[PDB]
């Protein structure tokens, strides 16, 4: 036997898997304070959700649920959260999407670093009833 069974579903199934600390690579870091920018600035969640589709944990339940009735902004919310499960593990897919769907971008955020940013929530236009 190379090794001895050990029970888990005792009291753990509840509790969230432990995720790989030691794994997390810098890149993670990169992602992760770039979250807000990818949210905040987000052209491409469609190509980049196709790649993901190709190899993940979601099939085409979960796939299909965040597209039954979901907006744009939920879409990528949801994408970043599977990032957070997979962790740096998706990082290269996470990267080599960008790479591919936008090249020029990568070569603005690791190779840059500087991201830029820009007030889209900011808006105005109020009119209840204009006859100026």
């Amino acid at each position: 036997g190379s090794h001895m069974l050990n029970a888990e579903d005792e009291k753990r199934e509840e509790e969230k898997e432990k995720q790989a600390e030691e794994m997390a690579s810098d890149d993670l870091s990169l992602i992760r304070k770039n979250r807000m920018a990818l949210f905040q600035q987000l052209t491409c969640v469609l190509p980049i959700l196709d790649n993901l589709l190709k190899a993940n944990v979601i099939n085409k339940q979960e796939h299909d649920i965040i597209k039954q009735k979901t907006q744009i902004p939920l879409q990528a919310r949801e994408l970043i959260d599977t990032i957070l499960v997979k962790g740096n593990a998706a990082a290269n897919i996470f990267k080599n999407c960008l790479k591919e769907i936008d090249s020029t971008l990568y070569k603005n955020l690791f190779v840059d670093k500087n991201m830029k940013y820009i007030p889209t929530e900011d808006v105005s236009g109020l009119s209840l009833e204009e006859q100026l």
